[PDB]
């Protein structure tokens, strides 16, 4: 094994080849949706399948229809003209966009700043490229007495200021957040922008959940803020946008002197992405782009159809004494697990408290979920190990199955 | 730009983008098939698309059905059991497979041996991993007298020997060869094998064209010689097997302890590959695994087809005075052009001869092709710059248009 991958062989999700295998259990664990995709999405794949060229190679950096379209949608969003060939790069999912960014822009010895809990791949990527990850936790604030929400989490500008030294290359930001479903505010985002201009650092912005915003909140992109355009890579995904997680396409949007670097990583790695997938995706995009103002547009329709599902979950968890944190965005929900009962000597491993709960709730309650501690640096886990993550981009069928379990908990 | 990607930004395939952007030219350059893929392969992708599940995440190291299919197929060819899960890794084409291997096994300062001409991604992949490529030319011997063939290109055993030192981490083998089209013999692979076991080094073997061997020749697989299972990673590709280059799926077969390192890379880069494509390929592989013994199996009829088309091409090139090397395998043909004294004098660049020739041939003759010096390191260009590579994975109609071009050449 090569030095650069030393001690990167434990992956957290490989490890969840633990009980989810069961049949008789409802799985609210992985971000694996079971709603049907928008039927036209499935259409276009078929249609793409039958055209010979759409089965042979395409522009290495993105199928020309697909990039033209990304161009169109996103420059509506940025209020700017976005070059399809120079400011976009299509990669194998958001994962492969994250990886093109880190490998392309970050050396041995740099520090990359990461907010905990983090989507878990941010750490090993940054460690694969020889950098030192630097951690800052999100912290609770007094709620409004009434309920618990993602907005009651936030970060201390003076702590953040202090992680920036002359060794910081980049800060990874992910909004809407996974796992808490925080939507960063214009003010929170402005602190991060201030610091990157001041230290001249990159921001890499994981926005795969961008359309998933609920009432009372707005996805805002840091790349839009004064002075960010030319120091930011913003990442999207087809998986999130069209409930087609199995296609594994996303895109980095950004200025040319940064994008060309990611293009270099790509041509030296995977080069080209699948054509039938990108042909079909472009079409799926155009269909929705021509109806943005309309409640049919998958952009407007899916968060509206997801908010109800979010609420069913808050209830199902209040109903059994799990304290839910209600998410501004994305399709996850964390619940505080700690003011429930039980027993957890059965185990007497001292792997974290939530892993123990999750196994207990799998065996005893026929329900799985993800321990929030998986997404936490070692240092940080004690402070999040009573938190457990649940996923709700599920079909009614499945949320009934779930509601039975809950109904029947006590 | 990160140091790991210093001067890895130029890429030949980029450079060649402006060549036949012209609608009225007949492109025999890119390895872009324009025959039809098998009907079944297109149908299965359609089928796939209308099933919900196979538009979501599947197993990271490969779709269970696909790897089951590959373990079956390749167990047949290696005459041994291949582990579905530990002995196979599915990745974005053979590029990504190559990239997994070098990323996972090759450290900075290590030497990797590469035979010239080489597939051009080899060099840059190995430099990015901080490794030093150590180059050695394929040299010609005399012709039988009637025919110039790939088989008249070989390497010098003692020259090769002297390339392995206590710093050789690996050798890269490409058979069938791109661009010569050479099918290595049991003897030639016996010499490379002898050396790897003497120096305790690895062998990465690019064998995507495994099925395209023509009469009189046989794909032999180095990984099957004594001593080499332990130490070889053998790659293979969906674009080449099913003429579906736009799918960009490949595999690397090899031992569990070498193989695990390739998955540490993948899980930390892009992770999954697309589901519907693997779903569909799985199924195509079943249709042809269960008929291996027939003329109608795609593994059989595709070479049978192209043997015809190749032979058509030896003839056209001989027509206009071009000296073809008739390939044992693959679907490229290399022709010598020096005996034309083309009227380049007055492109005045510092380009090698063959870039100038292809430029000239494009403007004047209306036909593109690829210079072989694109498959050569600096020191080797001059011993290869009179050669030019043409592709014949084309349909009749296309070969026709090429036929007119040659017939009006003088
Ligand atoms: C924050 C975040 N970033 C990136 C990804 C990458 O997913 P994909 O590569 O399949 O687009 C995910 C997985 N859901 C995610 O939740
Ligand atoms: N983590 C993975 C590893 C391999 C294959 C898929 C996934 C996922 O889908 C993660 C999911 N989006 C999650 O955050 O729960
Ligand atoms: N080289 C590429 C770069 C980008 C996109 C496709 C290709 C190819 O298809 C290569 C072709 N098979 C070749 O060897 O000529």
């Amino acid at each position: 094994n090569a030095k650069r991958i030393e001690g990167l062989d434990s992956n957290v999700w490989v490890e969840f080849t633990k009980l989810a295998a069961d049949p008789s259990v409802v799985n609210l664990g992985q971000g694996f949706p079971d709603i049907s995709p928008p039927s036209y999405v499935k259409e276009e794949l078929s249609k793409a399948a039958f055209i010979d060229n759409m089965n042979q190679y395409t522009r290495g950096f993105g199928h020309p229809a697909l990039v033209k379209a990304l161009s169109c949608l996103y420059g509506k969003i940025y209020q700017r003209q976005i070059d399809p060939n120079e400011e976009i790069l299509v990669a194998v999912g958001a994962y492969g966009s994250l990886f093109n960014s880190i490998q392309g822009l970050v050396d041995p010895g740099d520090e990359v700043i990461i907010m905990v809990p983090f989507y878990d791949c941010y750490e090993p990527m940054v460690r694969m490229a020889g950098a030192v990850p630097v951690f800052i936790p999100l912290r609770s604030k007094p709620t409004d007495g009434m309920k618990w929400t993602s907005s009651d989490w936030t970060f201390d500008p003076r702590e953040l200021e202090s992680k920036f030294s002359s060794k910081t290359k980049a800060i990874i930001l992910n909004t809407p957040h996974n796992p808490l479903g925080k939507v960063y505010t214009r003010q929170e985002l402005q602190v991060i922008a201030d610091l990157c201009v001041k230290h001249d650092t990159l921001c890499i912005s994981d926005e795969v959940y961008e359309w998933l915003v609920y009432t009372g909140h707005t996805h805002v992109k840091i790349a839009t803020l004064p002075g960010m355009w030319e120091r930011t890579i913003t990442i999207g995904s087809a998986g999130k946008t069209f409930s087609v997680t199995g296609w594994k396409l996303g895109w980095s949007i950004g200025p040319a002197h940064l994008i060309k670097h990611l293009q270099t990583v790509q041509q030296n790695s995977f080069y080209t992405c699948a054509t039938p997938l990108q042909a079909a995706l472009a079409e799926a995009f155009w269909i929705d782009i021509k109806r943005m103002d309309d409640p049919e547009c998958y952009f407007n329709s899916l968060p509206k159809e997801l908010e109800v599902k979010r609420d069913r979950m808050v209830r199902l968890l209040n109903s059994v004494g799990l304290k839910p944190i209600v998410p501004d965005g994305g399709y996850f929900i964390i619940a505080d697990v700690s003011s429930l009962g039980a027993d957890l000597s059965d185990m007497n491993s001292d792997e974290p408290y939530d892993y123990k709960f999750v196994k207990w709730m799998t065996k005893h309650k026929k329900l799985t979920a993800i321990p929030v501690s998986a997404f936490c640096d070692s240092k940080s886990k004690p402070h999040f190990e009573k938190l457990v993550r649940f996923c709700f981009i599920k079909k009614d069928s499945t949320l009934d199955a779930a509601e039975e379990i809950f109904r029947a908990w006590n």
